């Protein structure tokens, strides 16, 4: 289950991260550790397509090479804190998994500029038993942590050193299509 009442950046700038543009998830915290895999790729896209604010995510396992895209129309719950119910689509955007109730995250913006963010996200997934995942993201997939997002990690009174790394795992992505995926 999730623990954590994230609180938004100071300030968050909403259409400078919503910008249509790709994140790479660079590092991540898992409270609940093995929920998820220690080898990992994650990426996103976020962005208003048509008037609705809407996220595109990638996910890919480099060992086993499961792989899903997913898309959701986010609703605002304060600035810089979201609800997305998801569908799960191919590459294409066609739909595999349609929206359903339960089936939702949420996303809080902890810090964020125009090259990093530090996001909190609490996954809801059917009858699942899911935690609370941090992430730090970057729009450079290869860029190691800077000073902000690692100051923005201790002042959520989290210890960096605990994040698990994405960059071993040899990583490749669609960016085309995590753009395209917004639209649809
Ligand atoms: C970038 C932020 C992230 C968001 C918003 C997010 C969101 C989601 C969503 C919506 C699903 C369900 C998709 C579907 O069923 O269609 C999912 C599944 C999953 N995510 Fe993430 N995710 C993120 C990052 C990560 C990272 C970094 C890992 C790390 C290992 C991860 C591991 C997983 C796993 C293992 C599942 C499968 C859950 C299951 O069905 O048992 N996610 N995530
Ligand atoms: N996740």
């Amino acid at each position: 289950a999730c623990t954590k009442n994230a609180i938004a950046q100071t300030g968050f700038n909403k259409d400078k991260y919503f910008n249509g543009d790709v994140w790479y998830v660079t590092d991540y915290l898992d409270l609940e550790p093995d929920d998820v895999p220690k080898r990992y790729c994650a990426a996103l896209a976020a962005g208003t397509a048509s008037g609705k604010l809407k996220e595109a995510l990638y996910h890919y396992d480099p060992k086993t090479q499961d792989t899903f895209y997913d898309v959701s129309e986010l609703q605002v719950e304060s600035l810089g804190k979201y609800t997305a119910n998801f569908k799960k689509v191919d590459k294409n955007g066609n739909v595999k998994v349609a929206v359903t109730a339960g089936n939702y995250y949420t996303f809080t913006v902890m810090y964020a500029d125009d090259s990093s963010a530090l996001i909190h996200t609490c996954l809801h997934k059917g009858n699942k038993d899911l935690g609370d995942l941090y992430a730090v993201l970057n729009r450079n997939k290869d860029a190691a942590a800077g000073d902000k997002v690692k100051s923005a990690v201790s002042a959520a009174t989290l210890e960096f050193s605990k994040f698990i790394s994405t960059k071993e795992n040899n990583c490749a992505y669609d960016n085309d299509s995590l753009k395209s995926l917004l639209t649809k």
